[PDB]
């Protein structure tokens, strides 16, 4: 046959297309929300945000930039004991609602830690949030055998401190036959990951074009949110382990990079 195998689909397996418009809708660019980061770090839609996680992280603006066509984000080895993984986080100025789709290109930092693109409105408290991943494919904790493969999606609705929280995780080895992405590590290629955020409730992530996990809020969201992503660690077996000193030196390893972020709203034809 003259055809290609991706012609065999309906998913896009770049990541390049959202998800199908539902009659009467379509979707339009949020440029805001949009980059290819070939023109630096644009100051007019992205900042570095820089609250801590608990020991040792310590976020700082300059373990983050872009350079070579990507955003990134590096670890590197602080001399504070407990403030020892020098690291960043990148978040929109702009906030954003359903219905709508984004989708990143990421290739992950290998060493122990949640390399993660969500979106959030609020604290410890009271927030809305979507995890697309929190994914760690160089896990220290001899516990997370999947995880190289094993996209980490959730959600959190939090009320008073009431928490609302589900998984809704995919694994890359259930691609499809014909996607050449199915099985490759986090770290060995970029992959696109995405999510359709269609109405107060229902989540649906997307994987390298496919539909991937999905969750329904047990509550209406009700908070527009930023997008961020960031790279941290903990000595916790759910996310890993603690990240190995030593790595922090490889600039092969340390560093997640972003290649571009697609976002959508879906909105009347
Ligand atoms: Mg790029």
């Amino acid at each position: 046959s003259h055809h290609h195998h991706h012609h065999g689909s309906t998913y896009d397996f770049t990541g390049n297309t959202p998800p199908p418009a539902p009659q009467g809708m379509k979707w339009v660019k949020i440029s805001q929300l949009s980059d290819e980061f070939n023109n630096g770090f644009n100051t007019d839609k992205w900042t570095k945000s820089l609250w801590n996680y608990g020991v040792p992280v310590q976020m700082k603006a300059e373990n983050s930039g872009v350079s070579d066509g990507k955003l990134w984000i590096k670890a590197t080895l602080g001399n504070d004991p407990e403030r020892w993984f020098e690291t960043s986080r990148v978040m929109s100025k702009a906030q954003v609602n359903y219905p709508m789709y984004t989708v990143s290109r990421i290739k992950g930092a290998h060493i122990s830690a949640y390399n993660t693109f969500w979106l959030n409105n609020g604290n410890i408290s009271n927030r809305n949030e979507i995890d697309v991943i929190e994914n760690n494919s160089n896990p220290s904790c001899n516990c997370q055998p999947d995880f190289p493969w094993q996209m980490n999606s959730q959600y959190f609705h939090v009320v008073n401190d009431d928490t609302k929280r589900n998984k809704g995780n995919f694994d890359n080895r259930e691609l499809s036959d014909a996607n050449p992405l199915k099985g490759v590590a986090w770290n060995e290629e970029y992959h696109t990951f995405g999510v359709w955020w269609k109405d107060a409730t229902h989540i649906q992530f997307y994987l390298d074009g496919e539909p991937a996990g999905s969750v329904v809020s047990a509550r209406d969201f009700t908070r527009e949110l930023n997008i961020i992503w960031d790279l941290w660690t903990v000595d916790a077996d759910w996310l890993g382990g603690l990240a190995k000193k030593e790595h922090l030196s490889n600039n092969n390893i340390n560093t997640m990079k972003i290649d571009w972020i697609h976002t959508y709203q879906l909105v009347e034809e």
